[PDB]
């Protein structure tokens, strides 16, 4: 029933990045520089193949500092994790949703079985609940 | 004599990212969202080892569009490449410096054998000419 902490995700494929700045509707709690990572199984799904059980996507969210017309990464705020298990996470579209505060395995954030996460991700049903697109 | 195009660099380790906004001293030509990638050999140097011959670092630069105070990755502008070969690149401190317009192998940007690149990177001689630091 629990999403595994995605040990070693910093060695995984970098899918894409985005910066959410003050004034954006999602500044709270998604504000900062985020990086999306995918393990090999998730890469199969992002390429237009199917997502095998065991696919993991990670949303890696950093605070940032303004430094003379540069935005510089600061401390990690949190990670979001989607873990594919069609049977075990069938209540939330076959993905398990978990958050880890400061990316620490000891700071699990999700309290409602990931119904809140899935409420937003459900909009992407046609791409298996994944917003991110693979780019070059 | 020429830096090899780093084929498959998008599958390499994501070191870090930074945004260089308009007004930054380096807006021309490095403005945009950049991601730094390291092959296995370059990771040896970033961890505190000597950079071995064959280490490659890539500066992957994207334009961005500001949309409701989100910075959204646009088209790739260029990649910058540092290729370690203590002997073949001795004139520029044992790194060969190249750029590829739009990340395309036939769009070589460096016209001065990398003396301008080396002139700035020489500030980091004590870190073997590399600015980026490994983060977790
Ligand atoms: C809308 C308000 C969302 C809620 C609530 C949650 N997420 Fe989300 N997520 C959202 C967007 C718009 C994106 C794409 C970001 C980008 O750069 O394009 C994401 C992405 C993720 C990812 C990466 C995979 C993907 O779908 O692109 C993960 C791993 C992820 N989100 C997890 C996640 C979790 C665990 C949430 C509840 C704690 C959660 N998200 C909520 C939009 C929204
Ligand atoms: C100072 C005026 C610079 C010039 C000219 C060039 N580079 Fe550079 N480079 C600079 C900085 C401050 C950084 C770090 C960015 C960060 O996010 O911290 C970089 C980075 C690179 C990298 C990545 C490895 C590293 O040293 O951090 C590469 C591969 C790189 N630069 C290549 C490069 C090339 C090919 C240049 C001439 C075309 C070049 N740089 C010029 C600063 C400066
Ligand atoms: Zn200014
Ligand atoms: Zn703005």
């Amino acid at each position: 029933t629990k999403v595994k902490y995605p040990d070693g995700f910093r060695s995984w494929y970098h899918v894409k990045s985005m910066v959410i700045q003050p004034g954006h509707p999602l500044e709270n709690p998604f504000g900062g520089i985020h990086h999306v990572y995918a393990n090999a199984e998730a890469i199969q799904g992002l390429r237009g193949g199917n997502y095998p059980d065991g696919a993991v996507l990670v949303f890696d969210l950093f605070d940032y500092q303004e430094d003379n017309h540069a935005l510089v990464e600061g401390k990690r705020k949190l990670i979001g994790v989607m873990e594919r298990d069609a049977k075990r996470f069938s209540a939330t579209g076959g993905w398990g949703y978990e958050g880890f505060g400061e990316g620490k395995p000891d700071k699990r954030l999700v309290t409602d079985g990931g119904q809140g996460c899935f409420g937003c991700h459900a909009a992407q049903k046609e791409s298996q609940y994944v917003f991110s697109r693979l780019r070059d």
